[PDB]
């Protein structure tokens, strides 16, 4: 995750 939430958004997980 790249927020520092837990979960990764569509345009997130592309960089996650
Ligand atoms: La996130």
């Amino acid at each position: 995750d790249k927020d520092g939430d837990g979960y990764i958004s569509a345009a997130e997980a592309a960089a996650q």
